[PDB]
């Protein structure tokens, strides 16, 4: 009833160890959530069109043109690592365990409170907030996944990462179909290259509403709502990175001359003529058997186009890339390798004391060396007459299609039936945790936004919305918009995410990569003179593995 | 629900007598507790640094430099004798019983009330207070002792000592690590002795939160929270003082000459030459056997440095003393015996009518004669040619290291495998009752702040907090002010601390020390013309014991 | 007195005169209650020759 | 032995390598080699 709580705050993370090193990580999370009434109780199809920026020529990549359905509903998305673990937790997981399975996920909503503003009372005149006991909070759980999947981690619009700091849901919205053509161009280009929003393919129209698809719960103060326990089914995510590229797969060539004094240029030598050597290559011509030549069982990683933009029905988009990291010391071509870049705000990691609308950012560079350094690419002629003539080799220097700033690697693609890959490493704390699978008849071998993909069925999205609190004058027949009592709600959310992981073991003489502090770094993990605070990017696949 | 109470007030103290003279003391305690919303809903790392006072040279002992985590949580500590007993009770206990066991402790919170202030309303303009029925009080019990143990008795910040006067918790705060050097000096030392705050050793950083370690319960009006009953396990505390120093252990020397008239100088005489006497001493040289020379089985009490300060990692701190009292008729070295001094205010003993910021104080001098009067110490030369030459003795008059006001006893220490000790006496009413034990591999033989030390597990600390009562405008992405309705809480607390004690018996011809009143004294135990009132410190180990 | 700006010398202050503070010490003389004076339950570590 | 558990918001000290350090754990041009002292009580506790 009124004065009786209906839930329990728990943001506690339990690590329960079982036999043969299987661990049962139960991550609990709770937040106080704040929510205002919708800006209007109506669904809207709104179009965005920045001809102002796209008509610029050379500005094709800046297109924001799209269509959108704006709903009076808000989304409670908890899909982000930062919602579930603090650094202390993350340290434990990443340093001590080898893989990670996703087991179960449940959530509930409790201690609902609804208050009406209204306002105006009295002298200078100040505003006042009272309880509406009989008012309701609408909650709807789309467990059938009827509605478009909108993971909020992509827009850094998930729940807060701090337990003691309140948070908010995000206004729900989804893509509505639109046709669109935009021809690329450069600064030099004459005329106005065609740039139009043609409209909407009627055969492709889908207008969704919460009301017609999902059962809606009305919660007053004393009511509570809990979901079931959802059980996942996916592959394991691994917490070890592979370091080997093709150049280090298998049996190294025998050294007939070993160095006999320590030092930095005291190299060893194979000691056999490069053309008088034994082994297997895929070069039918020469008898040269060298490390860049000698056969390897397959190919680790692949080359991809960058920055490739492709275009379909609804406009242009970047061609996404899988692997990374690929370069040597401190130089990686963060685009040929498609290293992801995260932007986020105060609620999700940025220093909470920082004023101004500029977001904090970082680029995740993985530890797993499976990418490319296209500067080192080249292509020789069939004949392999070397030292090679300029006429017989194509370099990443030699311009393509007569452009000084373009070479073959920009359109290059070496994905093939010998390609080997890893799945994306987890990005703490801004990374997405799980993601729905495309309902295409054929599916991607992975996603770049999250390591766990539900081919089964994913948890339904959870939607909240303040119920219309009407005044006494209401005419629905009237064109003038609805006068509603100003109302808002505070409610508590508790979720439970269960993982099952396995402890790693030492198999090498040497120690290995592990997180810690650090006389540097040490200060990203405590509050400040004022109320803190900051959560920092921190990797995930620290311990080495082994491909082959 | 709302209009329904959830508990009963009981500040009643029950003495249930059993057989074999065991008593079952049940101390009940109840208070009304007042609590405001946090200054801010944030955790802070704040550093205090009074170079202001320490740089003065010779003001080293005035060091307040430390680091601290300030939490939005408040602590309910009832760990003090005065919370559980009124004077009459303490009289009964202290005069009539020989020892005291700590058995159990339970507590609960009930009849919770939350009101919002707000506001300016109206007529010159006044403030008005309303019920927020749906509002919640956060309660968390750290039953696992996950968190830093902070007995509030040390700062005289426990609950109030009067049942009919409401009370308050204290803002919770705990030590955060800091390195620190402060080099000693005197008025003369100039140049600047190094006095620096180095920072924070990352290897020692521990940031705790209630939210991540303890399950938190939200209590609305009709909700209630009760703990289990915790059972203690510690040694018994004795209510008898020992009076014998080494000089009164064993068989006194037979007197061959007894007095033959009453009077004040009619002494008895041993009647044997001091060097012709029989017996045992540890003085291999002389044949002198006198009361200061005669062997004793071991040593009662011990000599310690005073006022010694030692320094480690985080700065300098006083060296603590166990024993006391040791000085004769009304003369004691309240430092060589380390007699503890309690400062407290109105809520804990001071006259409640007293205006002004100055605290009430006293220095507890135990009854147990086990301390030292270093003024009486000395050290002779191996040859024991006596009366002793100035060069052959070291006195507490002779300066050491050439300082006028320092002698050997200030650095002296006679703790050894022959040392015997008692535990600290209970200090009523401002004393602590029990204390957690150090998690060190080797443990102290006692604590000086409390007689009961839990080696087992100690009761967890109880923390409360007003839940965030938001207004309609809240933007977490904003750096700006946490916008909250002014909210506070009244809640009642009831506790039950159970003892098991044992009745004393008369073993001497003479009567003994016991509390009473007294034509003096009599006015510390009644209120005044106005609403009183005062609670006075009053000892505990009144009856003599017998060491040997 | 808690600080109201971030920074390296923005200290917090106890905010009571050192000789008028509440608490417990093993110093029968002064009313000074400071971090170096304040009682602690026991002593961590020991000094040796 | 017994597995530890995270009790703080902050991470803690733990061994690793290290761009320094890294060469004390592999042999050398010749037959190496070296073993280096390395502490043992890295994680914080709490006295009181
Ligand atoms: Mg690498
Ligand atoms: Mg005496």
């Amino acid at each position: 009833g009124v004065g009786i709580s209906t839930g329990t705050f728990n943001n506690q993370t339990e690590f329960k160890f079982l036999e043969n090193g299987w661990v049962y990580i139960t991550a609990n999370s709770s937040r106080l959530v704040h929510l205002n009434m919708p800006e209007s109780e109506n669904y809207r199809r709104v179009v965005v069109n920045n001809l102002d920026k796209t008509a610029v020529n050379g500005n094709m990549a800046l297109d924001d043109t799209h269509a959108e359905i704006v709903t009076p509903w808000s989304l409670v998305d908890a899909n982000a690592w930062g919602v579930w673990f603090n650094p202390g937790d993350w340290q434990l997981i990443v340093n001590t365990m080898s893989e990670l399975h996703l087991v179960s996920f449940e959530q509930e909503i409790f201690n609902v409170v609804l208050k009406t503003v209204s306002e105006s009372a009295t002298q200078p005149p100040t505003k006042v907030y009272n309880n509406d006991l009989t008012a309701s909070l609408m909650v709807a759980l789309d467990s059938n996944n009827t509605m478009p999947f909108t993971p909020a981690a992509m827009r850094s619009e998930t729940l807060g990462f701090y337990p003691w700091k309140p948070t908010i849901p995000t206004p729900w919205r989804y893509y509505f179909q639109w046709d669109r053509t935009l021809i690329p161009s450069h600064t030099g280009t004459s005329g106005t290259p065609t740039n139009i929003y043609h409209g909407t393919d009627p055969d492709d129209v889908q207008f969704y509403t919460i009301e017609n698809s999902v059962p809606v719960h009305l919660l007053r103060t004393g009511d509570e709502f809990a979901t079931g326990t959802f059980f996942f089914d996916c592959k394991p995510c691994r917490l070890t990175h592979t370091w080997q590229t093709n150049r280090a797969l298998g049996l190294p060539p025998f050294l007939n001359s070993l160095p006999q004094s320590e030092g930095g240029t005291n190299f060893g030598y194979i000691g056999v003529q490069q053309d008088k050597r034994r082994g297997v290559t895929q070069m039918g011509n020469t008898n040269y058997i060298t490390e860049a030549t000698i056969m390897r069982p397959a190919e680790v990683g692949y080359s991809a186009p960058y920055y490739s933009f492709e275009a379909s029905t609804q406009g242009p988009f970047k061609t996404p890339i899988a692997a990374g990291r690929g370069g040597a010391q401190t130089d990686e071509n963060q685009a040929a390798d498609g290293d992801p870049r995260y932007a986020f705000g105060r609620q999700h990691g940025q220093k909470t004391t920082t004023t101004g609308e500029t977001p904090e950012r970082f680029t995740y560079i993985a530890h797993q060396d499976t990418g490319r350094y296209p500067e080192g690419d080249w292509i020789q002629n069939i004949n392999f007459n070397l030292p090679v003539t300029d006429d017989n080799v194509l370099l990443p220097t030699d311009p393509i299609g007569g452009k000084t700033g373009i070479n073959y690697t920009n359109i290059f693609n070496t994905y093939g039936p010998l390609t080997a890959l890893n799945n994306v490493p987890p990005v703490y704390p801004n990374g997405q945790i799980w993601d729905k699978e495309f309902d295409t008849d054929l599916k991607p071998r992975l996603h770049v936004n999250a390591p766990f993909v539900c081919q089964n069925n994913c948890p339904g999205q959870l939607f909240v919305k303040v119920a219309p609190n009407l005044t006494n004058q209401y005419d629905p027949d009237a064109s003038a918009n609805m006068s509603r009592i100003v109302t808002y709600s505070d409610f508590w959310w508790k979720g439970k995410l269960v993982f099952k992981a396995k402890l790693r073991a030492s198999h090498t003489w040497n120690p290995i990569q592990q997180m810690s502090i650090n006389v540097d770094n040490q200060f990203n993990y405590v509050p400040s003179n004022i109320g803190g605070m900051k959560i920092v990017y921190e990797k995930s696949q620290l311990a080495p593995r082994k491909l082959y």
